[PDB]
DNA sequence: GCCAGCGCTGGC
DNA sequence: GCCAGCGCTGGC
């Protein structure tokens, strides 16, 4: 496992940081939030608010912000 | 007044 | 029934 885990998100630029948190407690135990974080440290965490960000700088048509890569 | 941590729910 | 997406609020 239940460890918070945080770093580079290779599939984002420069900077990128994806973060996982699992829930400790509640109905929800165990499920596991993602987060990313821009270079300036602002948090993100859903899809559609990355991409009033990155959507211009970039491709996220194919972006699966539950794992933090591009489908295949 | 913020925001981490959780629940709710529309859309599938 | 699941879960993306986000509303809400206790504790600070």
């Amino acid at each position: 496992s239940m460890e918070r885990k945080r770093w580079e998100c290779p599939a984002l630029p420069q900077g990128w940081e994806r973060e996982e948190v699992p829930r400790r407690s509640g109905l929800s135990a165990g499920h596991r939030d993602v987060f990313y974080y821009s270079p300036s440290g602002k948090k993100f965490r859903s899809k559609p608010q990355l991409a009033r960000y990155l959507g211009g700088s970039m491709d996220l048509s194919t972006f699966d912000f539950r794992t933090g890569k591009m489908l295949m």
